[PDB]
């Protein structure tokens, strides 16, 4: 009756170079507020490790904001935000989950949440991370705009 | 084992201005249909009091609908945000939030937001939801706006 | 210990014959790639049938994606997704969740997903199936952008 689990929220994310065309991974805050890791539930390295294998419910929600681009017709724009996992086996990344959505808005700006939960089968040993198109378009504001979570059923 | 957990639906929800206040909570059905509470949950006058301490695994989508408003200029928005109200402590914490812009470009709009999360809730803390603009909620069907959490 | 469970995933989709007045049901992916099955969860028929009475988490995403339409203005476009169960007593549905979302989209094209979850109390032998607006809309391309799942509590 002691399933690991972990729920963490968002923070202001240290600007760190990526590779190009490639989608950065947020960072998080892990034991103040309302976030925390226990169980065994390890947050290390920007990286959810799984403590034991078993079926995971995942999810995480993301809220973008941003100035109107908005440009014929115009082809819109997308933010994207993508839970993925790393493991032992092939290092090559697994996309477990994938909110995108176009944007061509109108008005002085625009802002909205994307959120995504699953329930995916992982082993001991796997990480898992979000990943964004843009994070300069994360709203790192509140604590209960975006955030990540797990938890063993 | 067989542990709390609930699912309210949307209802009526008459209008007010009683305390004056903003972020208006919303009022559920308990019982009628699709909707239930059990396992010492229960509901009463817009919370939703924990029975057991513990982690709970906390829901809710509320569909927001209007005729559309004109709209560079700032756009108006919609927002639902899922409250923890403890005796201790005062001074409700915010636990969820989902909030959007809005500026659409026809006759009307409609669209939900949904939000989902796990916390660890004590006990005889209060659950309830709350929305930018308590008419813009459609409470036309419960499969459209609900509102639950149970213990994991 | 052994509670059902099931994470579906879109697939190109098949065409199929038009009778009556209703909305298209997606049928899936339930075993290969992120796709799975257990504990007595039986996907038959492009239905989800329960194994166990009890309570269960139903969760979906079904990412549409299209082409600009044209919107006294003019009454908007949507799309929905919804989840329904059907009872092996009365043959009538019983729609659980439903997604619907209106679109005007001022832009080349668009796309957006659509996710709901709840938790049901749902009888033995009782199936599942997942309904959309417009069949030709949704997203079959990817794994985790369309993806239909449950599991009991
Ligand atoms: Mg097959």
């Amino acid at each position: 009756g002691d399933k690991p689990r972990a729920h963490l929220t968002v923070v202001r994310q240290t600007p760190t170079q990526h590779f190009k065309n490639q989608f950065p991974a947020l960072h998080w805050e892990h034991e103040l507020g309302l976030a925390f890791t226990k169980n065994r539930m390890n947050y290390t390295n920007k990286f959810l490790l799984i403590p034991e294998s078993g079926d995971y419910f995942i999810y995480s929600q993301v809220t973008f904001r941003g100035m109107t681009s908005e440009c014929r017709p115009n082809k819109p724009d997308s933010i994207t935000v993508v839970i993925t996992k790393v493991t032992d086996s092939y290092p090559e990344p697994t996309q477990l989950l994938m909110g995108t959505k176009s944007v061509c808005e109108v008005g002085s700006n625009w802002f909205q949440p994307i959120y995504l939960g699953a329930m995916f089968s992982l082993q001991e040993g796997d990480k898992l991370m979000v990943n964004v198109s843009d994070i300069s378009l994360v709203d790192y504001t509140k604590e209960d705009k975006t955030f990540f979570g797990a938890f063993l059923l």
